[PDB]
């Protein structure tokens, strides 16, 4: 609950887990006077805010009083009135100016979350699950007028942040560098935790130790975030590993170019910021108008990362999720890209559906080349009406006979790029993105659609809901396969350039909010070569993403354990694939390739009409096991990280039912060894009272079963022979042990 | 050399420690291939480009080509092209575009070196000591024409960059972003080091290893380079620590804003640049108009720390330090800060005094205007005459009658609320209007980004210029509300770098007027200690902490890239006024003599035991000054750092002399056997060490070269003892036998 | 309490914060399966025990089994019989011998602290203070007795152990080494803990990482323990502070 | 042993120290006949906060001897502030090992004020209270003790330094071992070589702390100096 007391100006954010303290300055600005654990709320917390006298020190308020910004925890920091750090403000008057003051007016309290409209965000269904406060500034030299959000979750041990900006006088403005949080903290004896990685390598965990200086991670690629770096960041105390310690998480709901910077000053003093990358960023405000920033959740956990990633896991899948496909399972579909890739037919495409049937899949996906004219990667991708030559009866035909057969259809799509072999091309030329006598640039013979205009944006919406309206698909990939490049708008002025990298991200957003508007009943999956534009946005309209093109086991284990940091398992992709493999050129057991992709969304990639028997009752056996524990393991149930591929070549994960009555484990293992130590396995977040029966199958590539207290499993474990993985293959075994109550 | 292979198109600049190999790329944009150890000349080095097929890779040549800049070490990079990374250089077109295509022209090679006109740089004498390389690229959309000049030197290995603009077409293009140089490797196994501190806490040595992301230093103070973080970072090998190794050192010669930064792709890629900080600038070139940007000196060193920072002290006094002072020893002088803090016969007494030895004496701020606090007039540039009724003439000849020599102290750019210049021109300042304007120890700061001013105090400053021959420039402000009034909105991102260019224009009229004047900068204690302004004053005040123990940490993080000469020391007195600690005249002394030696105490109030223990020590410091300064090559042997002792030891240039201390913090009882290994002698060569171990007789046997380094001195921790408890040290004297 | 399954011949020591777990093997020797946090009781914990074939292992029962020393958790190592590692006991015969192998022969269980005539050692006040566990060991050949203690307290997760010999033969044993307690677990992820320091400089601490070998602190001053080292080690996790982790204690009454 | 055992049989009011060299023989095994122990023969504070941290991780803070010496030491030959040793010795055994006849009663009106204060507070230090250990000697240069009754009702807390930082950062003294919700008056002591009270919740204590301030402590010591609090329920 937010609480004011008049006679100090002090705020107070604070529910039964986390607290947060600001305090009115001797100026208009706000400061930080605590963030962490709960605390019994007290007036006058005044002693705190010292301040002394230092050489050489700027200060900004009357003859007799000195106050510096260089040594106060200010909320939103400024460059040019006496603070030599990095600023997150930035305003450009009509003088030539950067130079701003922004003064405390007035506040708001209320309970509910409010929507921002051009973003998406959380959101809060009845109005006791959250409360929030709005903090009011305005500046007289420029009639501009800036606002401050603060949510607090009830239940939740979350803070959501934001900020917008209104013009109300006479004169234009450029608002060249606008962050959407900053928060400040005193020493410096913190590790910065991130998610770096790229193609089919995405999201690997990795720690720096904090320093003198700064150290950020950033965004460049104009469409998305891009495979290198994701948009989350921590700071952990040295200390702390998956069972305690403490841990601070910041995640940015946005899409396109992003900054998370973090500054250490000489002092000791350490500065966090997230929010869109200035780099090519002027917005260019005039009388009226607005401007709205991406909102920032925070995270506090005094457990380790394992309470962390818990929380940000159930808000994710509670209150971010659409209410249609939140409390839901999810299909098993069979996808027939690797098996047939271009070559394929109607015929063909109906001997893989039969035999899929037969197997017991639910649903069948048509891949890439139904369009246009797609002999190869290099021809039309903005003709979206179906081939007629290769497909003779059409989509219709073709939904309405994988619908008699007793399955349900999906279509893949690529909705924003064109070739020079399409016919927009050479319809409207001039609809793409660049500038005057500059290079074309070309990534797979592609090129990238202007959605900064809603022309285009309408042309492409009148064929997409033509075509999906005379057909019977419940399913649809959305993919994305391309970096920007030239970031130039030919349908603005001079001086509307500055924008046009954020406008096209708005265009991507509204397209599905028609798509998913006018078609309630379609699920939808996002998909960027992979996991290249994955973060908490899309969560809105597309609940599940393609995690990676990877496929592997022995590298999707390790691609899972860096991205179940932030997201929830539901949402991430996985299917099982051809034995030798496209990427690494491996070879793995059926059965650890079934395990590894247990956890996530169950599915196939294969040919279902091309194994052998013995190999064929095991996927039959492998999709009852799947449809018997699926609901366990997406809709109810929480997530523990037991060992790690980093560190070890040994992984282990588990999800327990939320009132410990079931629970699934798994081992996994990347290397073999012999005369090796004694395994003991521990297993975490059981209960220590119940008497769970350990059951596990060693058939090798018979049923072992036991009855064992809470606590044992706990601090003891269980014993694992390394001759029984040595019989499920030697390089890369697995085994997974399930529990129950009786 | 520099060699150009035009069947293959490829540059070859080598020396005889290192070489640096580029090639025109199928664009007209430029490639590194090689930068380290020197190489042998061959043709065709063409297979150390490699390209591969990757996904999400744009391309920017025709189609049955791939080339994609997200994967090449490039030198000079832009954005939106392909690179996905942080650019080099921005521009802001009439369209609203911030894309360019500058393509390679033509170049030109000759021996020489010419020099940066705005801004200060390093020099050759004669057309056998450097040979520099000048490439032309050129943009077609936009009239516009760059230059990229690389130069050579010889017996030194060093790496000169420097950029320039120029505009000759008829539309007009705003700079928003311009760095000196970057340079990229293949590798990522690296340690970064930095040169950290706070104010009396200036340039301490920190190490960082890098690791997927940015990691940099910046500076946003205007009118210093900060007492937070300086120009200087280096790449080291992980094992390397002073003797043997690899090292890159990068340096750059500026004074105001900064930047510096490392950034390393999931690639296992690192660039590196430096330059000034993009925050507010902005400059706006018009036709026919010309930029240029500050020098960056590299160095490379396959021994360690101490070869790079022994190539960089003998390039910094032989080849920018002015001839004038290049060989000259510098003096001891006296100072009355700590002595009176603020009386013609008081500081006449105290000249005859001192006249035990000391050569010279200067007057410190408080002779001008009011200035009976920190409260009073600083734009007020004539004498006081309450004070002084003889004014300064009669002080200055009634002290350089004794023998003593006269210097003055100045704030030349600074102005308080309480002056005639304020009363005469209140809009002279930096301010905006509507604005508050931020005060700072009661003082503010003038707009030298104009001209008149620079003029105006001009005027006063050479009348008052006596029988001088010492003066003390000083600097005790950070720059805020930086807004010239003298502008339009067009040009208001160009007041910070033009603030730096009107403070060097004094310097260059003051230096060219008076040239038998030796100068010393200070800025409240060394907050503008940067390559630059060595080209007008050769020395600096490094730090005001005055601490023996302080000192010993603070001087050895600064002797990474700048000289011994130039490192101002004095001697103060014993319960220091920062700290509050007690230490003896010894170390003191010991502390001192690395650098310029000099005096801040009264020597009134000293008791005769010290008073003969202060002209024993000037005797010393007159004998070894020019071996210490002139003649000597410096070596660091144990880091106050990592540890909990110092040693730094001077040796002469043909292997005849040296001098060496040991410095140590905190006392140690039931220690263990010290050893004392030196560095840089003849291994066969006898010598005599020679150590006075006094309380608070001398030992002096002989041995030969090699036994001073494998097994090194033995030290006594019971001579420990009789030179103080806490913060006791050794001298020692070698000298062939 | 104290607790002996007969059915399996375990026995089970525990309060509320600290659990021990001993097995009879199949020759007399003493083998350790847990010691730790607190467990709840049950029946029968005998796969907790392992066992496999490797190379170059000794056995030291009849052919089918495959029992072998130099992977087991014993209580009280002997050498020359199978283990290759570092022993506790070691005696001299009149034939010149080393060999020895003491077996189960009976055990005893109490309330209360019977202290050690010689020595000094802690005490209780009460009886329902502590509880104690004599565990009784025969030799044949040479008619000798090894009596080995386990005490555990209350309210204190605090457990004490000492060994006494008895000769009740004929012939005469020389006593070369004998130690007071052998604690072994399963893993290595530990830092060792130690007190070193010399005169006007007692008892610093310092902090060693375990790697593959014996890392021992020592006296053999004689009249005292010395100033060096001090009678005490400590086992700690790598991430174990002030307030958080896990650390086990050893001091030695001497 | 047996010595030990026979001389104490017959003597039982006598209290026996064991000394070997600046105890050298300090063991469980020599605290069943003499209940304390001399802990080493520096005597000196800066060297005494490391030493007693080392110790204290077995024995308890009874048997640990402490002494007040003369201020320029004998063993290290350094000059020390002496409320800074007086708060090194107050956690063991309080005493004096100097002439009180070479003294000032500015220098001698303090030691009637500490001895007033042990007397006061030493059933609180080795009887009844819990030791924990806050900073360590180790990896930096600031040490922190503390003392807690069972009753989680009064606490005795010490704050030491080894050298002085100019421009340096703030400082929050966290500690723990008080009780959730509990309202503390927390005190302390100022004189330039006149006291401070204020009141806040057991938990602010834990996760904030309590602040100082670095010219606080340069008044009592610049390069050495040290700081006492105590802490009291009402």
């Amino acid at each position: 609950a937010v609480i004011f007391h008049e006679k100090t100006k002090e705020f107070h954010i604070f529910n039964r887990e986390v607290s947060y303290l600001m305090r009115i300055m001797e100026n208009g600005q706000l400061e930080n006077l605590y963030y962490g654990k709960v605390i019994r709320d007290k007036e006058d917390f005044g002693y705190l805010h010292e301040e002394a006298m230092r050489s050489q020190m700027s200060v900004c308020i009357p003859e007799p009083g000195i106050l510096s910004m260089q040594y106060t925890r200010q909320e939103y920091p400024v460059y040019g009135t006496g603070d030599y750090r990095s600023p997150a403000l930035t305003v450009l008057q009509e003088n030539g100016s950067r130079l701003v003051d922004f003064s405390y007016v007035s506040h708001e309290i209320y309970k509910g979350k409010k929507g921002i409209p051009p973003l998406p965000s959380t959101y809060a269904e009845s109005e006791d699950e959250a409360e929030t406060l709005e903090v009011t500034l305005h500046d007289q030299v420029t009639d501009t007028d800036l606002v401050l959000t603060y949510t607090i979750y009830e239940d939740y041990p979350v803070i959501t942040r934001n900020a917008r900006f209104e013009q109300k006088g006479e004169q234009k403005i450029v608002l060249e560098r606008a962050m959407s949080a900053s928060v400040e903290f005193l020493d410096m004896d913190y590790e910065l935790v991130q998610l770096s990685g790229a193609w089919s390598r995405e999201r690997y965990v990795k720690n720096r130790k904090l320093e003198m200086g700064i150290q950020s991670v950033h965004s460049l690629n104009g469409t998305c975030g891009g495979a290198e770096h994701n948009p989350f960041i921590a700071l952990k105390r040295p200390q702390t590993t998956e069972n305690q310690g403490e841990v601070y998480g910041f995640s940015l709901v946005y899409s396109g170019n992003f900054l998370a910077q973090a500054e250490v000053s000489t002092f000791d003093m350490t500065r966090v910021m997230l929010g869109i990358n200035p780099e090519d960023f002027s917005w260019e405000l005039n009388q009226g108008e607005s401007f709205q920033t991406p909102e920032v959740v925070m995270v506090y956990s005094d457990r380790g990362l394992n309470k962390m990633s818990q929380a940000y896991h159930r808000l994710y899948r509670t209150r971010l999720m659409r209410v249609t496909w939140r409390d839901k399972a999810r299909p098993i579909l069979l996808n027939n890209w690797e098996a047939t890739y271009f070559d394929f037919n109607e015929e063909k495409i109906l001997k893989i559906a039969e035999k899929a049937k037969e197997a017991g899949v639910e649903l069948f996906v048509l891949d890439d080349g139904w369009f246009g004219a797609r002999n190869d990667d290099y021809r039309g991708l903005g003709d979206w009406y179906v081939n007629l030559e290769k497909l003779p009866d059409g989509i219709a035909g073709l939904s309405r006979k994988v619908e008699a057969l007793g399955l349900k259809f999906g279509l893949w799509v690529e909705l924003e790029m064109v070739n020079k072999d399409s016919d927009l091309y050479r319809a409207h030329p001039d609809w793409l993105i660049g500038a005057p006598d500059r290079f074309e640039s070309h990534a797979r013979h592609q090129h990238v659609l202007d959605f900064s205009r809603k022309e285009v944006v309408d042309y492409i919406y009148k064929m997409i809901a033509k075509v999906l309206r005379e057909s019977s698909i419940s399913y649809i990939k959305w993919d994305m396969n391309r970096y920007m490049t030239e970031p130039y708008s030919r349908g603005a002025d001079a001086s509307q350039q500055g924008k046009v990298m954020h406008k096209y991200i708005l265009g991507v957003y509204d397209l599905y909010t028609r798509l998913t508007t006018e078609f309630p009943e379609i699920l939808f999956e996002s998909c960027a070569s992979g996991g290249a534009r994955f973060d908490p946005a899309m969560l809105y309209f597309a609940p599940q993403t393609w995690t990676s093109d990877d496929t592997d086991a022995s590298e999707r284990t390790k691609i899972q354990y860096g991205t179940s940091y932030v997201y929830p398992v539901v949402s991430m992709g996985s299917h099982v694939s051809a034995v030798p493999n496209h990427q690494m050129h491996r070879m793995t057991p059926i059965e650890t390739r079934a395990n590894v992709a247990y956890f996530g969304t169950f599915g196939y990639e294969l040919d279902l009409n091309l194994l052998s028997e013995a190999e064929l009752e095991s996927v039959k056996k492998q999709i009852a096991f799947m449809k018997e524990y699926r609901e366990l393991i997406q809709v109810d149930g929480d997530f523990y990280r037991l060992l790690s591929p980093f560190e070890g070549n040994e992984t282990a994960w588990m999800v327990v039912a939320q009132d410990k009555s079931r629970a699934v484990a798994a081992f996994y293992q990347r290397m073999n060894k012999v005369n090796a130590s004694w395994i003991r396995f521990k297993l975490q977040g059981l209960d220590a009272g119940t008497l769970y029966e350990v059951s596990c199958d060693m058939a090798p590539s018979m049923v072992k079963t036991y009855r064992a207290y809470g606590d044992e499993l706990m601090q003891v474990g269980i014993p694992i022979d390394r001759e029984d993985l040595n019989k499920k293959g030697g390089d890369f075994a697995s085994l997974l042990y399930t529990l129950k109550k009786v």
